[PDB]
């Protein structure tokens, strides 16, 4: 198990713009196209962002592309983020990719919102920050994936993954 493969999991694969759970258009593995209620808006951004004329529908390469990018951004962004950083360069790996889940999903601008828990994992009190990270709304939004984050970040294993 790897970052790749975890949010895999978590976002699943859609090669036609499809709605995510908060209501936005999104397409492939949870990129998010616009927040804005129009289809055409969202198709214009696809194009945009593959270079071509989709019609709103792509290629699992052209997905994967999408993926491997916004992985990097998620990585690039904590690594530049004065909050962020230091959390994530205190952590062990499994629990990185946990961190990365959590901002591929919610920015960074939210996550650096997470003040305590971020504080609570920077001392490595785990079972406590898995306690505060789950009083968002977050976690009552998209409670199953929540848990498997929260999970990860309180144990240090792949567990909630196999
Ligand atoms: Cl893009
Ligand atoms: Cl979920």
């Amino acid at each position: 198990m790897n970052i790749f493969e975890m949010l895999r999991i978590d976002e699943g694969l859609r090669l036609k713009i499809y709605k995510d759970t908060e209501g936005y258009y999104t397409i492939g593995i949870g990129h998010l196209l616009t927040k804005s209620p129009s289809l055409n808006a969202a198709k214009s951004e696809l194009d945009k962002a593959i270079g071509r004329n989709t019609n709103g529908v792509i290629t699992k390469d052209e997905a994967e592309k999408l993926f491997n990018q916004d992985v990097d951004a998620a990585v690039r962004g904590i690594l530049r983020n004065a909050k962020l950083k230091p959390v994530y360069d205190s952590l062990d790996a499994v629990r990185r990719a946990a961190f990365i889940n959590l901002v591929f999903q919610m920015g960074e601008t939210g996550v650096a919102g997470f003040t305590n828990s971020l504080r609570m994992l920077q001392q490595k009190r785990w079972d406590e920050a898995a306690v505060n990270l789950a009083k968002s709304r977050w976690y009552n939004q998209t409670p199953n994936r929540a848990k498997r984050v929260i999970t990860t970040l309180r144990t240090g294993t792949w567990d909630a993954y196999k």
